[PDB]
């Protein structure tokens, strides 16, 4: 289920990190508004860029954290907070994460290994909702 979804991911986090988020970019290609100096690269050309490769996995860092101090794929209060109150998330509304969380559900759903997708889709839905309530539009 989902808590050894989190182990997985973990196991090999900057592979995973790094193919989950180009999934969401070229799944998403416009996201790229708020990541300018992605544009205009391959994926092998970003997992060769120092930024990409320690940006995605800080990223994934903390979402795995906050997966795993959820209940029930039901994020934190605490969580919700810091990730609407990060001068980095400055720009972006609660559509910014949805589009991610589909992204992630369907490598997960194309992936042959067992990962529960529907307790992340839960989770992404759980999140969005954390979000507006913690003041992101
Ligand atoms: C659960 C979801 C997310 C978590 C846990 C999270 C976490 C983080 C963290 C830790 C950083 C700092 C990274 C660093 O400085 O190395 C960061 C920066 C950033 N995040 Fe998020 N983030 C999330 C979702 C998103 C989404 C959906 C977007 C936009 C689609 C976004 C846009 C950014 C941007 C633009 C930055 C700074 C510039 C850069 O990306 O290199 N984040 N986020
Ligand atoms: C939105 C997002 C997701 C992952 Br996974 C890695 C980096 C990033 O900015």
């Amino acid at each position: 289920g989902f808590k050894q979804d989190i182990a997985t991911l973990r196991g090999d986090l900057r592979t995973y990190a790094q193919d989950i988020f180009l999934a969401f970019l070229n799944k998403y290609p416009d996201e790229k508004r708020n990541f300018k100096n992605y544009v205009g690269k391959s994926d092998q050309e970003l997992k060769s860029m120092a930024k990409f490769g320690d940006h995605t996995e800080k990223v994934f860092n903390l979402m795995m954290e906050v997966a795993d101090r959820a209940t029930d794929c039901v994020p934190l209060a605490s969580d919700a907070s810091t990730l609407v109150q990060m001068k980095q998330h400055s720009g972006l509304t609660t559509g910014n994460f949805e589009k991610l969380f589909v992204a992630l559900v369907e490598y997960m759903r194309a992936s042959g290994q067992s990962f529960d997708s529907q307790s992340w889709d839960r989770f992404g839905k759980n999140l969005v909702s954390a979000l507006s309530s913690a003041g992101m539009k």
